[PDB]
C-alpha cells in the first residue's frame, strides 16, 4: 500500500539478468533469500554481489514487500557506511531481484565473536604477532563509521528501527555498513526477536518509549546505537546477559536500570553508551554529536599509540 509504488529509474538501476550468475545461498529468511552471485559490468569487470530475491511460491504481498524494499534503498542513496544498491532486475522474463554490494565478512556480531582470542587494546612491536588482530582503534573506528551512516540515514529523513550488530555488515578494508535484512531474516527463529502481542520485536535494542508507547524516532535509534556500542565493546556478546526479557525487565529499564560496562570498553565509550541510554529522548546525543564525539575518541586513542 506504500513504497513499492514509487517511480523507478530503469536507465540508472536496471541490470540484465543474463549478466548475473547466481551461486550459493548466503542467508535464508521467512519470505526471501540472499544469494551470492557474480555480476559483469555492474560498475568490463566481474564483481561478486549479494542478490536478494523471493523464495519459490511467493505471494503478491511478498512481491510488494520486496519492491518496497528496493524503493526504500533507492530513496536512501549512496553512502560508504550503508549497504549500497548496485542494481535491480525488475523487467519481465524473470524474478524481482535486488543487487547490493557483497560484504565478505558478514554481520559484525558473529565476526566480533570470532576474534575473542585475536584482540589486543594496542599492538606492540613486533606487530606481526598481532597480525589481523582487532584493537581499540578498530572498535572505535567501527562505532565512528556506524554513527556516520546513521547521521546520513537521518539526513534522508529515515528511521532504522532495527539497529543492532547483526544488522551491521563488514566489508573489505575494515569498512562497516548499516543494513537491514528485512524479508531475508527469519525473525520467528531468531532469539533476538521477542514475541510481544502480534509481532516479533528486538526488545533488547528498543528504547523505553518504544517499548511502552510504540514510538519510533531517530532518538530511539540512538538508544539502539548505544546497545550496538555495548555489542562492539563486548566483542559480539548478547545484551543484558542472563536477564529474562519480561515485564520486570521493561519496568526496570524505565526505572533507570542500565547494563554494566562490557569487557573491552574504555571509560569514555561506556559513558557514551549511557548518554545514548538517557531516559529522556530529547536528552540523548544526536548522531551528528555522536560522530563528533567518537571522532574525538578515535583521535584520543591514536595518542595512546605513538610507537611509530
Ligand atoms: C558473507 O555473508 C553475507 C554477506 C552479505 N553481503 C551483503 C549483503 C548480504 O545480505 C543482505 C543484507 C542486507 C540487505 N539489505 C537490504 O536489502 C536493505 C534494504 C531493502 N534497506 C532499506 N536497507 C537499509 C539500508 C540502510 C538503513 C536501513 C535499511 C537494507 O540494508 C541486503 C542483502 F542482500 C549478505 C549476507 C551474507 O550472509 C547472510
Amino acid at each position: 500500500e506504500h513504497c513499492e509504488r514509487l517511480p523507478y529509474d530503469a536507465s540508472k538501476w536496471e541490470f540484465p539478468r543474463d549478466r548475473l550468475k547466481l551461486g550459493k545461498p548466503l542467508g535464508r529468511g521467512a519470505f526471501g533469500q540472499v544469494i551470492e552471485a557474480d555480476a559483469f559490468g555492474i560498475d568490463a569487470t566481474c564483481r561478486t554481489v549479494a542478490v536478494k530475491m523471493l523464495k519459490e511460491g511467493a505471494t503478491h504481498s511478498e512481491h510488494r514487500a520486496l519492491m518496497s524494499e528496493l524503493k526504500i534503498l533507492i530513496h536512501i542513496g549512496h553512502h560508504l557506511n550503508v549497504v549500497n544498491l548496485l542494481g535491480a532486475c525488475t523487467k519481465p522474463g524473470g524474478p524481482l531481484m535486488v543487487i547490493t554490494e557483497f560484504c565478505k565478512f558478514g554481520n559484525l556480531s558473529t565476526y566480533l565473536r570470532s576474534k575473542r582470542n585475536e584482540f589486543v587494546p594496542y599492538k606492540v612491536a613486533p606487530e606481526d604477532l598481532y597480525k589481523d588482530f582487532l584493537t581499540l582503534e578498530h572498535l572505535i573506528c567501527y562505532s565512528f563509521q556506524v554513527a556516520k551512516g546513521m547521521e546520513f540515514l537521518a539526513s534522508r529523513k529515515c528511521i532504522h528501527r532495527d539497529l543492532a550488530a547483526r544488522n551491521i555488515l563488514l566489508s573489505e578494508k575494515n569498512v562497516v555498513k548499516i543494513c537491514d535484512f528485512g524479508l531475508a531474516r527469519d525473525i520467528y527463529k531468531d532469539p533476538d526477536y521477542v514475541r510481544k502481542g502480534d509481532a516479533r520485536l528486538p526488545l533488547k535494542w528498543m528504547a523505553p518509549e518504544t517499548i511502552f508507547d510504540r514510538v519510533y524516532t531517530i532518538q530511539s535509534d540512538v538508544w539502539s546505537f548505544g546497545v550496538l556500542l555495548w555489542e562492539i565493546f563486548s566483542l559480539g556478546a548478547s545484551p543484558y546477559p542472563g536477564v529474562k526479557i519480561d515485564e520486570e525487565f521493561c519496568r526496570r529499564l524505565k526505572e533507570g536500570t542500565r547494563m554494566r560496562a562490557p569487557d573491552y570498553t574504555t571509560p569514555e565509550m561506556y559513558q557514551t553508551m549511557l548518554d545514548c541510554w538517557h531516559g529522556e529522548p530529547s536528552q540523548r546525543p544526536t548522531f551528528s554529536e555522536l560522530v563528533e564525539h567518537l571522532g574525538n575518541l578515535l583521535q584520543a586513542n591514536a595518542q595512546q599509540d605513538r610507537h611509530h
